[PDB]
């Protein structure tokens, strides 16, 4: 499977997935990255991995749907089968979700349903609980809402940050995503027409 990974920041999501397309007997292969923010680290990683990138700078756009439509136009130009947010902070509308239905994933970092949106650890701290995680997901139109392919528990340590806990979740996230790609890439693993994950 062709893949285009989506990005907003540092990309070490995407090195975990540059690295696993890339061991032997791999399903997908990494080739376009694609980034809504200029200058960010992660487009420099796929630059020294060889990889194409693309700047596409949402605020730029009138409207979600025109920004969505020139991100999808780079998925056509390269021919792309499945898509990966991986750290991807823009929302994306309804008709481009729906024609990336099944085909697109998403690393959260929480144990969904907990903890949806963008500062899950800030949620978990408040919250106080002492097991947390993350989660691959198939992309619905609900934010962080659509159907779980893998998750990984992590502990909460008394006394961490942000910071801290945002590391020793990465740690794992970079264990499941490429897992998680993996599974999707090979038809492993499926959205069901039932709108329920299949495992094959
Ligand atoms: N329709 C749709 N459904 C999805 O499930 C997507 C996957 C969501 C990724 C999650 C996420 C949750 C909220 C946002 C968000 O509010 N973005 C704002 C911009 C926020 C900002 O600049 O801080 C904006 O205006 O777009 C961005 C990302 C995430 O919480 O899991 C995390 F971790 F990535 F942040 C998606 N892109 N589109």
């Amino acid at each position: 499977a062709r893949v285009a990974v989506l990005i907003s920041g540092t990309g070490s999501n995407l090195q975990a997935l540059i690295d696993s397309t890339r061991e032997p007997n791999s399903s997908a292969q990494i080739d376009i990255v694609i980034s809504n923010k200029a200058a960010v680290a992660g487009l420099d990683k796929a630059e020294r991995a060889g990889i194409p990138t693309r700047v596409i700078n949402h605020k730029l756009y009138k409207n979600r749907v025109e920004f969505d439509s020139a991100i999808d136009l780079v998925l056509e130009e390269f021919s792309i089968d499945i898509v990966c947010l991986a750290g991807f902070m823009r929302i994306l509308s309804g008709p481009f979700v729906q024609k990336w239905n099944g085909k697109m994933l998403n690393i959260h970092p929480s144990l969904l349903p907990s903890f949806k949106g963008s500062n899950a650890h800030e949620q978990a701290l408040e919250t106080g609980v002492t097991v947390t995680g993350c989660t691959v997901h198939f992309v619905a139109e609900d934010v962080d809402a659509g159907q779980i392919i893998l998750q990984e528990a992590v502990p909460v340590k008394r006394g961490d940050t942000v910071a801290t806990l945002s590391e020793r979740v990465k740690l794992a996230e970079h264990k499941i995503f490429p897992a998680a790609l993996q599974l999707v890439a090979s038809g492993t693993v499926q959205l069901g027409e039932n709108g329920k994950i299949c495992w094959v």
